[PDB]
């Protein structure tokens, strides 16, 4: 499935470990996204008026927001890259709605494994992360088509 049975292992294996916590993962991915590649704020109309980490922190909107969000990933991980089904309305709304450019799905993937990294390093390992950038690389690769067949470059 693109990637080795070892490789999605590795992906879920650490997948379980946010499971524990969603809602603070998603959380620290927002905040480090938003600290690494501050033009990125810009696309969440509702969080322009949180302006610094412990205002970002105690936005229960902003904590929802990234439940909502790395539970679709996680769905989509899940399916070891058979995940057109749930790519396409993802893409939909992304390319359509919010305006995201595949760039910014670069910087939040560096998110996601900086913050994987730092609470898991035990569980995060060189081989890990090596097969969460393909597992995030396919998301990325996929997306992007999806952008393409509704008319949008993402650049
Ligand atoms: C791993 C990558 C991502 C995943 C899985 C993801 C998933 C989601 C989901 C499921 C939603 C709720 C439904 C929807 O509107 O589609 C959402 C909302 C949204 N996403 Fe993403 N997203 C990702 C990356 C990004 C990035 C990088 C940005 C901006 C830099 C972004 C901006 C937004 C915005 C502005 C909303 C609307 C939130 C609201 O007003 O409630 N997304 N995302």
């Amino acid at each position: 499935m693109v990637l080795s049975e070892g490789e999605w292992q590795l992906v879920l294996h650490v997948w379980a470990k946010v499971e524990a916590d969603v809602a603070g993962h998603g959380q620290d991915i927002l905040i480090r996204l938003f600290k690494s590649h501050p033009e990125t704020l810009e696309k969440f109309d509702r969080f322009k008026h949180l302006k610094t980490e412990a205002e970002m922190k105690a936005s229960e909107d902003l904590k929802k927001v990234g439940v909502t969000a790395l539970t679709a990933l996680g769905a989509i991980l899940k399916k070891k890259g058979h995940h057109e089904a749930e790519l396409k309305p993802l893409a939909q709304s992304h390319a359509t709605k919010h305006k995201i450019p595949i760039k910014y799905l670069e910087f939040i993937s560096e998110a996601i494994i900086h913050v994987l990294h730092s609470r898991h390093p035990g569980d995060f390992g060189a081989d890990a992360q090596g097969a969460m950038n393909k597992a995030l690389e396919l998301f990325r690769k996929d997306i992007a088509a999806k952008y393409k067949e509704l008319g949008y470059q993402g650049g």
